[PDB]
């Protein structure tokens, strides 16, 4: 297992990894701050021309194209970054797993595994589910807030949802007509049902991106 440390006086933190020999992580498709010569990042595109397949190859096996992993060559280091304003989160995977949204994921220790599922609708939208045993890392835009749901049900804005149990019973979807949208300014939300914890976090990326429209 990789052994991390997530800075705790810093607001916006940075997490330093430890690798033994032979040791991976997945990775934040450009998260990484800084890593010892051991330690090699390794991508799918290992110009135009079966880069389709190596596109092509992900979509059916279940992967992402921003996801690299690294692989350490005796004891190494590293350290990432979120690629966005906020806190991270670290959560054991085993009798316990779970998904995210877009966005929410920062680092998966080698041991374990992950699937991209794209929603059934209302670029597109895909949810991350882990396996196996090890550390995820998640990120947020802004603050973290957990909820813990004990067999009820509840329904968040999905731009504010980070992560949650894998247990539990979820579904995106649009609550009114895309005019109806446009005059309240939200998106899909999702319904949560049963039991498990909720991360969410307290901005909402399309919305910040939104105050910033004006000015481009
Ligand atoms: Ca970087
Ligand atoms: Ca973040």
């Amino acid at each position: 297992r990789m052994r991390f440390t997530i800075d705790q006086n810093m607001q916006f933190p940075l997490v330093e990894i430890d690798l033994e020999h032979g040791g991976s992580v997945y990775l934040q498709q450009g998260s990484m701050v800084y890593h010892t010569e051991n330690v090699t990042l390794n991508t799918k595109l290992n110009g135009l021309g079966k880069l389709v397949g190596a596109i092509g190859r992900s979509m059916v096996s279940g992967e992402s194209m921003f996801i690299t992993q690294a692989m350490s060559n005796g004891d190494g280091k590293l350290a990432l970054a979120p690629n966005t304003p906020g806190q991270i989160v670290a959560l054991e995977l085993g009798e316990k797993q779970y998904r995210l949204n877009d966005g929410a994921f920062l680092a998966l220790d080698g041991s374990a595994q992950y699937k991209m599922e794209r929603q059934n609708i209302g670029g597109g939208l895909f949810v991350m589910t882990t396996e196996g045993l090890g550390t995820l890392l998640a990120n947020s835009f802004g603050s973290i807030k957990k909820i813990t749901l004990d067999g009820g049900t509840m329904t968040i804005d999905n731009a504010h949802v980070v992560a949650w149990s894998r247990e539990l019973d979820y579904d995106i979807h649009l609550e009114n007509g895309f005019m109806q949208s446009i005059g309240t300014g939200e998106g899909v939300v999702n319904t949560f049902r049963g039991h498990g914890e909720i991360y969410i976090q307290s901005l909402n990326l399309e919305q910040f991106a939104g105050t910033l429209k004006r000015y481009l």
